[PDB]
């Protein structure tokens, strides 16, 4: 099935998921000289006080940390959103080298990595139904650059030996996602999609202008993960990002001048 390699990477995806060639695909390039500052835009409200992380998983494409989404413990609201979106997971994408790794790009620039805090619209009852709705998901995307270390990522880095290969998971309780946010919540926003199959166009993307810094030692530990399962030839999990897709008929709004 799908991956990032020459035989099953982003250029092949459309054969199984034809929406890959659609009108609201993600990620995109964020052109800061055409993104418009938007007045109707409230500030973003991140309410992650009650967040409960469940498990971390190497799914053979990335890793995800999964969250207890049985109640309003961790919600995103405000900004461009209507209603209340519950955090269900975060996924991470990164590169083989520091100059690539992000899915979204800003003025064609690629960051070392990109995190997604994935939330589903409470009015659809669950994630399954949510993803079938054009406004069903809100994804907060945070760029990472290699500079100093992020302490709130170290928990994650420290568990990665336990999930080196596809299929492996580990308990990951009491992880605080607030520790993955930059200082500023200035953001750009646009309608798009999942960046991995099934690539459904159900996403209000909210991409933060301010990147976080991670150490070279932190990102290096992501690059030691594996795409393959235990007892298969070792294939390092790197470059698990989809490249920027056609903007087509969409405007990217900025929450800031
Ligand atoms: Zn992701």
């Amino acid at each position: 099935h799908w991956g990032y390699g020459k035989h099953n990477g982003p250029e092949h995806w459309h054969k199984d998921f034809p929406i890959a060639k659609g009108e609201r695909q993600s990620p995109v390039d964020i052109d800061t000289h055409t993104a418009k500052y938007d007045p109707s835009l409230k500030p973003l409200s991140v309410s992650y006080d009650q967040a409960t992380s469940l498990r971390i998983l190497n799914n053979g494409h990335a890793f995800n940390v999964e969250f207890d989404d049985s109640q309003d413990k961790a919600v995103l609201k405000g900004g461009p959103l209507d209603g209340t979106y519950r955090l269900i997971q975060f996924c991470f994408h990164w590169g083989s080298l520091d100059g690539q790794g992000s899915e979204h790009t800003v003025d064609k620039k690629k960051y070392a990595a990109e995190l997604h805090l994935v939330h589903w619209n409470t009015k659809y009852g669950d994630f399954g139904k949510a993803v079938q709705q054009p406004d069903g998901l809100a994804v907060l995307g945070i760029f990472l650059k290699v500079g100093s270390a992020k302490p709130g990522l170290q928990k994650v880095v420290d568990v990665l030996d336990s999930i080196k290969t596809k299929g492996k998971s580990a308990d990951f309780t009491n992880f605080d996602p607030r520790g993955l946010l930059p200082e500023s919540l200035d953001y750009w926003t646009y309608p798009g999609s999942l960046t991995t199959p099934p690539l459904l166009e159900c996403v209000t993307w909210i991409v933060l202008k301010e990147p976080i810094s991670v150490s070279s030692e932190q990102v290096l530990k992501f690059r030691k993960l594996n795409f393959n399962g235990e007892g298969e030839p070792e294939e390092l999990m790197v470059d698990n990002w989809r490249p920027a897709q056609p903007l087509k008929n969409r405007q990217i709004k900025a929450s800031f001048k």
